[PDB]
Parts: structure tokens; sequence; C-alpha cells
């Protein structure tokens, strides 16, 4: 039974069929500021919730490779969602990416804990990786054998411990995001195989993201 983590926005989570699956990757890509990091802070928050409020009442793992994480945003997208500030920030799992092969190693810290963390009330739910290939982009055909080895890890993770793994960039899901307008955030699907291949429109707010 696949799970699925609302993303703040009915717009974006009718064109993903409900949500962010489980057992499953997303990728989300786009230039800076196009949305996929104000994606990943709204989905650390939403996976907290009950599945009635679009959450899986599960913990989150932010692993970052470009300073991109911002706990002051956790803070605020929780505070104007009503909950606890300090309890979201506390199941929210930030590990800093130095370099690809650090990056992977995570991947093995992020099993040891999804395990010790699986018979709570707050298993690990979504595993956020921003961003996927920064660290190979910069450090490299080979860099190629490194990287789908890499996916291979996080599809184990995802199918291991029901826990739907998130990715940004510029697998399971390709979402094409790019900036509107006013300040509106557009959104593709690419190439799904069990979606259709439209467009939706979110905002980026307080709530992190939303209509």
């Amino acid at each position: 039974t696949i799970g699925r983590i609302s993303t703040g926005s009915k717009s974006l989570d009718k064109l993903l069929g409900g949500g962010i699956e489980t057992q499953a990757i997303t990728e989300v890509f786009g230039e800076f500021g196009s949305g996929k990091t104000q994606l990943a802070h709204t989905l650390a928050v939403m996976v907290q919730l009950p599945p009635e409020e679009g959450g899986l009442n599960g913990s989150a793992m932010y692993i970052d490779t470009e300073n991109t994480f911002r706990p002051e945003r956790i803070r605020e997208i929780a505070q104007n969602r009503g909950l606890d500030p300090d309890e979201v920030l506390k199941h929210i799992a930030y590990a800093r990416a130095f370099n690809s092969n650090h990056q992977m190693q995570l991947l093995y810290q992020a099993s040891a804990m999804m395990v010790e963390s699986l018979n709570t009330d707050r298993p690990y739910k979504l595993l956020i990786v921003d961003s996927l290939t920064s660290h190979f982009r910069s450090e490299y055909a080979e860099r190629q054998q490194k990287l789908a080895r890499f996916l291979a890890m996080l599809h184990r993770l995802a199918n291991e411990f029901d826990i739907a793994v998130f990715v940004t960039n510029q697998a399971t899901l390709r979402v094409y995001l790019r900036k509107g307008k006013g300040g509106k955030r557009i959104a593709r699907l690419i190439d799904a195989p069990h979606l259709p291949e439209g467009e939706a429109v979110f905002s980026i707010t307080e709530k992190g993201i939303e209509d």
C-alpha cells in the first residue's frame, strides 16, 4: 500500500495523483528559486501530519549538499500550519553532505537511523536529498557510474523502509519546475507512465507551498 505526502498544494497534489508517493523517488528539477527547495521544506513538515491532514505521522531526513536547509523556514511553515515548530524541527534529521562519497555514505547512516526509528510512533517516512547531483557534477560516463548506484541505494531505502524519497535537481517521477507570474511557480510532469503530462500552478507562501 503506497502512502502519499501532500505537497501543501491541492493543484500540485492533483497533478501528482494525490501527493508524493512512498516506495518511489520523486525528482524535482529546475533553476535556483524555482520552488524545488521550498517544496522539500514543506514536505519535511507535511509528512509529520496525520494521513487526514496530508501526512504519514512520520519523521524526515534532510540531506543537504549546498547549504539549502533553513530551520527558520521550517519554524515559519510549522507555525503557520498550527504545529509546534520545536517538535517539527525535532523530527527532521539534518545531515550535510561534504562530497559525493560522503553523500552515498549518509544513505548507510540513514539506514541505521531508520531501523532505530521503525518501532516508534514517528518512523522515517521521507528522505530528502537537496540536491542529488551537485557533488557529482563538480567532482567529474564515470560519475555516471557512482550516480545510478546512489539512486539504487535510494530505491532500496524507499522499499526497505516504506519511505517517500524526494530529490531536487537542475527514477520514479520527474517534475519540471519554473517561475511564473507574479511570484507563482509552475510544475510539469515529465515522462510519467501512469499520470497525464499536465501542469499545475502553486504559490510560495508563509505556509511553505500552497495554491
